[PDB]
């Protein structure tokens, strides 16, 4: 409910400033709070004591300087990994199937984490794949330019499976139609009969940090089932995303 | 005698924060409540983990979670170093007697974008190599980036103007060991300038702020004086920075 009142109070008021570029004053804040004046002003000065706002000359309230040793503590104890496997934890909708968790190099994926399931490569912890061939692959290189690409892929990498994508020009339009709706899909690029779903990680920057996929048996799913979790994954993704500190 | 009843959380919010940033290892909600002596403290947890103040990991463990980032990328937006540096010297009233310029380097020169207490105007660009917080400001870089900026000396401003760069190198090896910066009439004769560099939060200099004065009202010790109280008074204003 509203359980410990000046904390969420006080929390409300930081947003605000924060959120706000021009500074306001107390009195512009207390209109926000749902206070009588009187505890709205002495609100804001306990704040203003205990640092969490500074007050200027003219009155007006600005975030005090002392979130950035949070914020420094967030950022240095960031671990993608567990976030990731805890995030797992608690979406039972994923359990059968497995999933994955990437990063790119260059014109290669290196997976970093991962959850088995019963799904019939195997992917390994620090294996190493072709970018242009994965779910996770696809959607982290969505993000770069035409320019880009050409600079990573002069040489285009060979075919693993007879479906695995034959060029630049092929990959180009996958990655305008991954673009489009926010999940990539691999059909069998990477073994036959496997089949793979991927969204972007996008860390506090907004840049794509690290991909997510599932994977399972091709034959397996239906295409309106395929679409459908495209669309979990995606805003699953969009869940882990904000844990790293993305504001979309 | 309704929100105030729960105050005492506020204090207490910050010190789990403090403690839970400041810790290598992640902590339990029961170590927490040990090293830090609390009542109430499931309940505040709570809250707090509720607002992504913080994050509880499968294990139990909390970390500090997202929502401190908004409040710094807050600050950081926000950042005003012209009102910071003008509300600063308002409750100082000890430099009164002095001009008080400050200054951000842009390549070469630096450019006056505040001035307080008729040489200096905002916007006014001079020479980063003659002037006190030019100094202070390039004593913080490499001595490969100095060679790239003066590869072109700039022409003296008056008979005292650094000549050269290797001149220059050994003025900055003197004023990195200082802490602060003079100027020695090298933009205006009778004029001496002494300067100190404001830092940010990643603790690079960001701006100099610099104290004006008749060359002849300055006795040699007068001058490690002001030397020493504007290193202070930049430090301070760096903290407000967010150094």
């Amino acid at each position: 409910s509203d359980t410990v009142p000046a904390l969420r109070r006080a929390v409300r008021i930081l947003d605000l400033v924060a959120g706000s570029p021009r500074d306001l004053t107390a009195a512009e804040l207390t209109r926000f709070l749902d206070l009588p004046k009187s505890s709205a002003h002495g609100l804001l000065a306990v704040m203003t004591e205990l640092d969490l706002l500074a007050r200027s000359a003219d009155g007006t309230l600005r975030i005090g300087p002392h979130s950035l040793r949070w914020a420094n503590g967030f950022l240095s104890h960031l671990d993608i990994v567990s976030t990731f496997n805890d995030h797992l934890a608690q979406r039972h909708d994923l359990d059968p199937y497995t999933v994955t968790l990437t990063v790119r190099e260059g014109g290669e994926v290196v997976y970093i984490g991962c959850r088995n399931s019963a799904q019939p490569h195997t992917f390994r912890i620090g294996m190493r794949l072709p970018a242009p061939f994965t779910a996770t692959g696809k959607i982290l290189l969505s993000d770069l330019g035409p320019g880009e690409l050409r600079m990573l892929f002069s040489q285009f990498p060979q075919p693993l499976t007879s479906r695995s994508v034959a060029g630049l020009s092929q990959l180009e339009e996958e990655l305008a139609l991954t673009r489009a709706r926010g999940y990539s899909i691999d059909d069998g690029q990477i073994r036959e009969g496997m089949l793979c779903i991927g969204a972007a990680i996008r860390d506090y920057s907004g840049a794509a940090s690290a991909g997510i996929a599932i994977s399972l048996i091709r034959s397996e799913a239906s295409d309106e089932k395929i679409a459908y979790l495209g669309e979990e994954l995606r805003t699953t993704a969009n869940a882990l995303s904000e844990k790293l500190g993305y504001r979309s």
